[PDB]
């Protein structure tokens, strides 16, 4: 099977693998990847891994130490592609690099070439698999643009910055977020500079996330006319499959519209 750090990383991993392997996610469903140890099965399975997929060791701290004893013909860390380096946006970077479609074909083509040195026998399907991971991305790129088109200058929040690389393509504008860390909890002048900014810039939306409690959020809005929304940057509702990435790129899209659109 192909090990993937976390859910998004394995939509994108079982778009290529399918049909040829299993692909499996370490990060569950409802835990932070900023705040998680591994398993202690996590170690075989690591090591009886076909692949390991991660974004690296500035994003997934649990899996640095692990990932180092795998021959580097049985890794991916996406932070370190070649093709991925010139792409990073701010000497610190932003590292959630799931939620680019660019990184993730450099993602996907990056797996489809140790897949093949692996497997060179199943060559032929993961052709076929990066060229239909590559159409589906490409639909899904058009309809998330139409999508979200209309929601250009509507103001909002989010609860921590993960969406940077996806606002940027599609053309959102966001005023900022709660927190770059979501486990540090915001102060009370941050909270407040939130909450006049909300006012004054006549913000339309804030977003929790399903992995934190709203309370905090939800404090910021109180009196205020700004409506409140959900972002999941880990696509919990998303089942692996073929068509998961795009699955997961709609759903997103579909959660800022939800909240965005009107009034
Ligand atoms: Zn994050
Ligand atoms: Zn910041």
């Amino acid at each position: 099977a192909v090990v993937a750090s976390l859910k998004p990383v394995g939509f994108i991993a079982s778009a290529i693998a399918d049909g040829v392997t299993e692909t499996e996610v370490l990060l569950p469903d409802g835990a932070s990847e900023h705040d998680y140890s591994l398993r202690p099965s996590d170690v075989k399975r690591l090591q009886n891994a076909d692949l390991v997929v991660w974004v690296g060791p500035e994003m997934e701290a649990f899996m640095q130490k692990p990932v180092s004893k795998l021959p580097g013909a049985k890794q991916v860390t996406i932070a370190q592609l070649e093709d991925v380096k010139p792409l990073l946006m701010k000497g610190d970077f932003n590292m959630h690099l799931w939620l680019s479609p660019e990184i993730a074909r450099a993602t996907a083509v990056a797996i489809h070439g140790k897949l093949v040195e692996l497997m060179p026998q199943s060559r032929a399907k993961l052709d076929a698999n990066l060229k239909d991971f590559e159409a589906q991305l490409a639909s899904t790129e058009t309809q998330v643009g139409n999508e979200l088109a209309p929601l250009k200058g509507k103001g909002y929040f989010v609860f921590h910055d993960a969406y940077g690389y996806f606002e940027k393509q599609f053309g959102l504008t966001p005023l900022g977020h709660f927190t770059v860390n979501p486990e540090i909890q915001p102060g009370a002048q941050r909270l407040h500079e939130i909450r006049t900014q909300l006012v004054e810039q006549k913000a339309t939306c804030v977003f929790a996330e399903p992995q934190f409690r709203p309370a905090v959020v939800e404090s910021v809005a109180r009196g205020t006319s700004v409506r409140m929304g959900t972002l999941d940057p880990l696509g919990t509702n998303i089942k692996l499959g073929k068509t998961s990435y795009s699955e997961f790129l709609s759903q997103l899209a579909n959660q800022y519209a939800s909240c965005l659109k009107g009034d």
